[PDB]
């Protein structure tokens, strides 16, 4: 009745070729895709949030129906003032499907209208967070493999002011 | 190009409230639902194909953009002959999760098109599973307050029956 | 809490619900530990519908009697069909079961709040075994003992014997 | 001639109605049920220990079998020292198992007469815990469905002074 | 104190049980990733008493042989009874089992336990598949190829060919 | 035919009766074992670097074939440098399984010869972790029965300085 409008929310701290391989697949099913970078009060983020949304743009630009919006507040008053269809998560591993399977719960006793649907990872992708990237890329490992050449450079800068 | 057409997969042995939950959710977000109802060769289903057919019909009749068909089991082959964006399922405890995180990743390289969406279910058809419906109606029990009218009903004429 | 201790009416009596087929060293600690938290402790015996079990209801209910006899708050009986029918007609204040893993954890969540469905007096309680019974099930001693194998470590003694009378008659 | 007395042990930070549901069937259970309130040895809480302890008094008071005690220290030296029989803990997730799980077996080392008894949140309580309605009434959110009416207050008085 | 590296008694050799009913591409990968840390590798294709397995244990055997073969430290035998009295006979080091996911971690956790109850000189060792065989099973290959779906991808050639065979005897 | 050499990664902090219990099965079937201890210096370690080395020294050194070294905790670069067979990890429990089923995974992309086998702790060390025994030594609960008696008198060495 509507075309479908889905919000894809996270920390993107950094974004990873796991959130690239979700996108992607997102944006096949959907007309619109909002990727969703949460200002992340407390758990204190490495990337500031211009950053994180920088680094999404040069990542994920290419695909025209992709929008990119920091937010901040509660992911059920961000879906109704988006007026999201649903909202959209990767399911990596069983605390995951726990953690969100309760999420979904609570934001619809929020709001009904309130809406969540998941994917898995390509096997490919099924182990990379960005928490994980980050513990490699902070004992200085190397993470070209799991993440876009931008977020390669940021980590590169990142060392160079001493993190 | 991009119309959506999805595919609800299961023996629906009987329906239940949780599917019809998970239907009437997926119905408003895709253009195009198929419930599709496997004729189970390896299990030996208590209600026949064109039982379970029939009551999914008079449960879901009512959403215009819901269709009903039997089919095999072999997902993939049904997936590429309706033409089908993605594949969904109700994900509803920890086991699910992991067996149609595998199906979903056999299934992709069976075929690189291949999507499989998850939907969580709402608090109150969380406990709701066919197998323990049956098990509950074998014994007598009342399952009026989770399944659709014509199901107590059916299973009213299978005790008339045999079991 | 509002009727007085001294009351009948205020003990509590749990079943705990399984084929034990046979009981095991296991079942053991969980009873013996639930007999010291509850008044009454109802060892029910499913009869066993489906999955048919090695030894009869009589000789189960036989075996957990010896194993278990000595604990005076401890009953022993068989049943059939729906467990929340068989809690009502017991007037059991909960249900106990032992959760060995997340299996039976989430199998059990899923089961309670199903029967509580049916029976809004419903209670499910559960404990964990102690880490020297974990690995013991019924369902594996049963397949050790098939292959001769020694149980003696996990069962006791009278399920041993069982389980030499039953490979004299040709399992 | 034996009473039980169970501990049910937690943060409470603060108390949902999902602890109030499990003490209410724990008390119908029990002769004494006590609500220790752990001072929260570091991921400091939200409310004060009084206040916590407040909260719960208020929700709970009309138990005539429940008392409220804050404490510190290991949870074995509170249960020999309340004489309890055993500890309450209620299981939303299969972390929540696991953890539960190791933790009664090692205290069953630290003391042999140790024992823990768990409860499983009924499927309308199931979604909720305290941090999560914590984040909700951080961001303003409405907790008036989750919560007590006491905590409703505090959270405002909360907000008032900035947090 | 140790044995010397020249020795025979320094040697390793793992038991790697199943059914194989049918081998698969991650049976494949598991054995061979083994043959590179074990001096020998015994899979062990248990008969599977009542288990009606689709193969014969002759045809899973030459499956297993076929598939494997190449990998010269790599033997295949039947076998029936107990697991831990063929890994006594055998004079195994260890078992090896894969975990592909949590149910395969908790069963195999509780058997290593019940086994080394059984044998304290039982061991066992897990691998993990790699990531493009997770999700391959032989039950699930067996309903694919039941249903006449296309298991080419999972498993090697001849057990492709055997599934012909199966379909023109009618299955 | 090579020589076979294992590394036991960890913090080792401090090292526990399920860490010896793990180390000496490994021993009998691996030529050698490389006790790998983790600098760890997020997530900042109660036990220095040195002291956790010697007290995995004192509580092994009995195997001849075990070392001890300290490492900066990219595990891939130090499986390559010690030219090892595999990485051998403990699995307590499923949260465990799933994390190093991903790492290795990880680890294999990092490196095709990368090999990770794990073991399952027997039933009398499943409860055992380090972080549990340093929150109980911490809150001085007795520890005697889980640690080598060179790590109680490390843990006094702590409460002597005052924690």
């Amino acid at each position: 009745m509507s075309k479908t409008r889905v919000i894809y929310p996270g920390t993107f701290d950094p974004i990873t070729n796991g959130h690239v391989d979700l996108v992607t697949r997102a944006s096949r099913m959907f007309d619109e895709v909002v990727v969703a970078i949460a200002i992340g009060h407390h758990k204190n983020p490495l990337f500031s949030l211009e950053e994180r949304v920088a680094l999404a743009q040069s990542s994920l630009g290419h695909l025209s129906n992709v929008e990119f919006v920091g937010f901040d507040g509660l992911l059920v008053n961000f879906f109704k003032e988006q007026k999201a269809t649903a909202v959209l998560r990767g399911l990596r591993a069983v605390s995951d499907f726990e953690y969100e399977f309760q999420l979904a719960n609570m934001n619809r006793q929020l709001d009904p209208h309130f809406e969540a649907v998941f994917l898995t990872p390509s096997e490919q992708y099924s182990f990379i967070s960005s928490t994980l990237i980050r513990e490699i890329a902070r004992l200085k490992g190397d993470v070209t493999k799991f993440v876009p050449q931008a977020v390669v450079e940021a980590f590169e800068r990142k060392h160079q002011q001493g993190w």
